[PDB]
């Protein structure tokens, strides 16, 4: 009974009935644009939905590429995937064994169990650095830079001393956005990397399930063989070629997210918590458990959902009154 | 002394995308567009705000819908799954478990993702009348049957079914092509848990580039499907297109008519002709012939800008509109 062993070995699915200010799964506070829902439909070729959609097309491909504005990558260097979580899922395919970091995205642990990879999680250091480990080609090192959750960034140093033992290093920077330095120029340097992105957080298209690697030919060709050749949708790929096309306004939704994530960092400062420097669209807020576990009750009756860690809560930035609602819950607590 | 790279350049098909001629008849896609009408609904009933969040995969609402189209009395929302395509099932159940069994002719990608994850798999022909071959089966297999076979299109018997099921086996029953042949074999979960029955939304609703399939099993294997599949796998705009095609299926119920006729026409025109044709049930027909006078047809073919698909004993040609199909028998006449 194959359905037993999925059953004891894998994680259990739910779906969860979101609370009216919902602050935890890092998604971006505002709507897609209505402005550019009508320009994808009106680039809608309704003859298109009929056929099997190349995945990635061409002028996705191009955008993307011009998006990130480098001299030296090319339509070799670029594939998609069903979200970010797509992208991750088949690198666990693909390599021997998949290691990462605690504190670090639950979902590594989750698909690594799912998809039965053989897996190693090392805690990072008290100084979230990350630890010495015996690690070699064979190896993929799932790293996310601005980390989840603590949204903190590894230095380069860090991550190149990982590169320089051979192992594969996949460089999650889904919220390169809120941080705004990639370590993608290193591509020149080694073979040996890539760096994974998604729309989902910065350009609002979580329920579209856009991501995109970069990296050599050799692992974007080996990545094209074990994914599923058509794995995101004309719509889904008009979406991200439209918000492509549109940058401004996300641009400016982004400033506001920063903005306002530091001056909350500032406020929890100033009330003495002990908080992360974080770089992604969220704080992260150091608590013991009987602090967290009262203070989640509160929010709990006020309608307000977090995201609750070993370590603390994940909080992520939503409009000007979330924000201030949550400085006052943790102001009196 | 090969880095993991390397292997699997070794040991999976390349990823070649296609170049499609002025007639294509290669898929198995409908000919027909997705109305324009629900195009702008889908559109109509587009929550902007919903596009920003991790939207749940499958909603409830498209469960209930599901369920609707299936009209039985015993499933539940617990009996019901999606996929990104009815190819993402197939790709997560090979992941799930420890062997996978098929049987040429049969879907090309069975082979593929099964190279492609690395899955250990058995490949036994069927029979030469199409029969599913004796095989030694069990629990920890699961065993791929399309029905409507593909590319043949051929039916088979509940008994041959029935009697993998004995083994233990789990059965993944494909019935990507349901809606061309009618009859599918869901009234066996009543009876049997070691079964589970994929659709999909491409072939039927023309839907092929929104990528929506749906599993239906029993609790414990949707259950722990829920568990190996990508959580959020499919997007917000393709389960609204699926959603909207379920409340309109009257146009896709005379499309389908239509591409059933024109393909029995068809297939009385080629044994006319004097053509060995399977008894298809999907929405193409399948011609046996000689690898060297098939080769001669696809130089015509290909000079006349048409694509079909070329198997080891014939060609799968896709049923298109009545301007295609009639251009097909000319060619398949004259030859
Ligand atoms: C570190 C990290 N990586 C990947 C993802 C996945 O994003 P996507 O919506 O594009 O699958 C997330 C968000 N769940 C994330 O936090
Ligand atoms: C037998 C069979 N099964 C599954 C599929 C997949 O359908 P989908 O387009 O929803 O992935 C196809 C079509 N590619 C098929 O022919």
């Amino acid at each position: 009974n194959p359905l037993d062993l999925i059953a004891k070995r894998a994680y259990p699915y739910e779906t969860e009935k979101r609370d009216k200010t919902y602050l935890a799964l890092n998604e971006n506070p505002f709507p897609f644009p209505e402005d550019l829902v009508d320009e994808v439909f009106r680039r809608l070729n309704s003859d298109a939905l009929r056929i099997y959609y190349d995945s990635p097309d061409e002028e996705l491909i191009e955008k993307i590429l011009s998006y990130l504005d480098t001299d030296f990558l090319s339509k070799n260097n670029v594939s998609v995937g069903n979200g970010a979580d797509e992208i991750i899922y088949v690198m666990m395919l693909m390599f021997d064994r998949s290691v990462f970091f605690p504190p670090t995205y639950s979902c590594y642990r989750i698909f690594a169990k799912a998809v039965g990879a053989k897996f190693l999680e090392v805690p990072l250091t008290k100084d979230l650095r990350i630890p010495e480990v015996n690690v070699g080609e064979g190896d993929v090192v799932f790293i996310p830079n601005p980390n989840n959750p603590t949204g903190h960034v590894f230095e380069r140093e860090e991550i190149e001393r990982i590169l320089k033992t051979g192992a594969f290093v996949a460089l999650d920077e889904a919220y390169y956005e809120f941080h705004g330095e990639s370590y993608v120029d290193f591509l020149k340097k080694y073979e040996n990397l890539a760096v994974i992105r998604t729309f989902s957080k910065a350009f609002s298209l979580a329920a579209q399930r856009v991501g995109y690697v970069v990296a050599s030919e050799k692992f974007i060709d080996a990545y094209n063989r074990v994914r599923l050749p058509f794995n995101v949708s004309y719509v889904s790929q008009m979406f991200a070629k439209v918000a492509l096309d549109h940058r401004e306004i996300f641009e400016e939704r982004t400033k506001f997210i920063v903005e306002e994530r530091e001056r909350m960092k500032s406020a929890l400062r100033e009330m003495g918590y002990r908080i992360t420097d974080s770089r992604g669209n969220f704080v992260f807020v150091f608590m013991e458990k009987e602090e967290k576990e009262r203070l989640l009750e509160h929010l709990r009756t006020k309608n307000v959902a977090v995201r609750s860690f070993r370590e603390g809560v994940r909080i992520t930035i939503g409009k000007r009154e979330e924000n201030d609602m949550i400085l006052r819950e943790l102001e009196v607590f």
